[PDB]
């Protein structure tokens, strides 16, 4: 139901891979699918993406930002690491694993639901949202619906679980998510959002997600 955990790691370079990838070919003995793509990240940002199947790979690169880029993976697959080996080898780079704070935590869960389509409009595609806490576990849950007749009254807003939902579940609950220790985001057949890591149902992350987890690693 949700297959696919994703490890995120920093990189103190960015990377151009197309320079490189024939000398990972031969280390494999394959030919790994890599596809590139700058994509724009309205705000109602600019990102260069890479992506490397064989388990897979997502890279994303920035250039105006002081800790330019950042990879993310699943599968496993112990070739995985020949790939980490292999960027360290061939590209001398320090790479690090990135934990996600609660703040990020929240901005996670908002960038998995909130896109924008051509005309510049703000949509949500919406989930049941499931918040655990453990300091001893106990979570809440706002079904779908719910959530929806939540966006709609506050109402427009690139943050949903920011601006709504929680201070929200603080007016009617009396509970301040914030000053709680918040584990695990789960958004119901569609992603759980960890500290240390992200699971999916599909095989691939919104880029709203990469460009928020890029941004939550500068320096």
């Amino acid at each position: 139901a949700m297959p696919y955990t994703w490890k995120f790691l920093g990189i103190s370079k960015q990377l151009s891979l197309e320079n490189g990838i024939a000398k990972l070919n031969q280390l494999l003995n394959l030919e790994v699918d890599l596809d590139i793509q700058t994509i724009r990240v309205p705000s109602d940002d600019e990102y260069i993406r890479y992506e490397m199947r064989l388990s897979k790979f997502i890279f994303l690169g920035n250039s105006k930002m002081e800790v330019p880029m950042f990879l993310c993976y699943c599968g496993t697959d112990n070739r995985n690491e020949v790939v980490l080996q292999w960027l360290k080898a061939e590209y001398g780079v320090i790479m690090w694993p990135i934990k996600f704070e609660q703040k990020t935590m929240i901005k996670l869960a908002d960038a998995s639901i909130v896109h924008v389509t051509k005309e510049n409009i703000e949509q949500i595609t919406w989930f049941s949202s499931k918040l655990y806490f453990e300091p001893r576990q106990f979570s809440i849950e706002i079904p779908r619906e719910s959530c929806e007749g939540l966006a709609l009254g506050y109402g427009n807003t690139m943050h949903p679980y920011n601006d709504a939902i929680v201070p929200y579940i603080y007016n009617e609950t009396g509970m301040a998510v914030e000053r709680l220790p918040l584990t695990s985001v789960i958004l119901a057949g569609h992603t759980k959002i960890m500290r240390e890591s992200i699971v999916t149902s599909t095989r691939s992350l919104r880029n709203r997600v990469l460009a928020v987890v890029l941004q939550s690693i500068q320096f």
